[PDB]
């Protein structure tokens, strides 16, 4: 069920489209960083086609539509990352095992592209290149996290396994967002950027 | 679409369904057990149906199956846990991040016993406070591995020049595998829970 947007693979699982500056798909993906990064040049905007992941998270998203009875459970959110770990995440995204750890052990996720551009998360590399991500997150119902959580709190102690999907900052205007599992996140185009 | 010979759930997501000594089903994981547990006694075997664990490991299962060349990817293994677990692991199968470091490390993942005797150790079966000793029976997806070492995080490359193409689990020997480790989500189905006493 791989998305119509997606440019033809020759029957391979796994490939990265750079987009077409001036199209609607770039202009889009670049709206949305330069909301909150105007300042950065952009050298290139590549999308991530990538089956496996695609599918396990489409799974995992069905799954959340069906628990949470309709809700949009999906949030399009920023990833810096180091140059070192961008060919990990393009094959395998996000593991929390890798990896300041404030609202609990899982993987961030940034509301504004400028959070993500701070160069503790989009380390640049020898050339002043660089990385972040535009990640789907299955943010669903969501909880304030706190230090030390392995997965999210329960929506309610009485029943301790039907948990929150995610944690954030701040419940009323989140900045962030933390997931603790495989298949929550869907890393959808790599900004490859200099300040 | 579920496995034909679960009960039906009346739309409901999650069961666990008591097994009849006498049925094959109940007979032969008995058998596995009592393989290397023969002091041991079985109370009763639970089939755990879980839909959506059992659909995210099919959808594993199958891509380990395109991704690897007519390789039986599949091992049925035994997990001991304590009764604290049992819940969550029923609901949520195996967070590695809640996993204990094993005596014999091999990685920091979930780790799975071919042995019922090993999981059958008060250290990973902690008998509760009715001396009930629980341990599941899971599907794992132990696909093409290779000996662990206890660094992991991951399993390990194949080929160090191309760092992103990896292992799908590590074992404690490759000749004589006795233990496996996974380090993802939806690698592994808990299938029966087993509740047995001294
Ligand atoms: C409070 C703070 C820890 O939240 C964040 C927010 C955004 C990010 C990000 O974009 N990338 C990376 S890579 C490791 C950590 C983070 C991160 C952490």
């Amino acid at each position: 069920n791989l998305p119509e947007h997606w440019t033809d693979m020759n029957h391979q699982l796994f490939c990265m489209v750079q987009l077409e500056p001036g199209q609607s798909e770039y202009n889009t993906i670049k709206d949305k960083f330069t909301r909150t990064c105007s300042s950065y040049a952009i050298e290139k905007i590549e999308r991530i086609q990538n089956a496996f992941l695609w599918q396990s998270y489409q799974v995992k998203k069905r799954q959340m539509d069906i628990k949470n009875d309709h809700k949009n459970n999906e949030r399009l959110l920023f990833h810096g990352t180091d140059a070192d770990s961008v060919p990990y995440v393009n094959q395998h995204g996000f593991n929390r095992s890798c990896a300041a750890v404030s609202y609990g052990k899982g993987t961030y996720f940034a509301v504004d592209a400028s959070y993500s551009a701070k160069d503790t998360y989009s380390k640049p590399d020898s050339n002043g290149r660089k990385h972040m991500y535009v990640v789907r997150v299955l943010t669903g119902v969501f909880t304030k996290g706190r230090a030390g959580l392995v997965t999210p709190p329960p929506k309610n102690p009485h029943n301790p396994t039907d948990l929150f999907d995610s944690v954030t900052n701040n419940t009323r205007s989140p900045k962030l967002f933390v997931v603790f599992f495989d298949n929550q996140a869907y890393p959808e185009y790599l900004i490859t950027f200099t300040a």
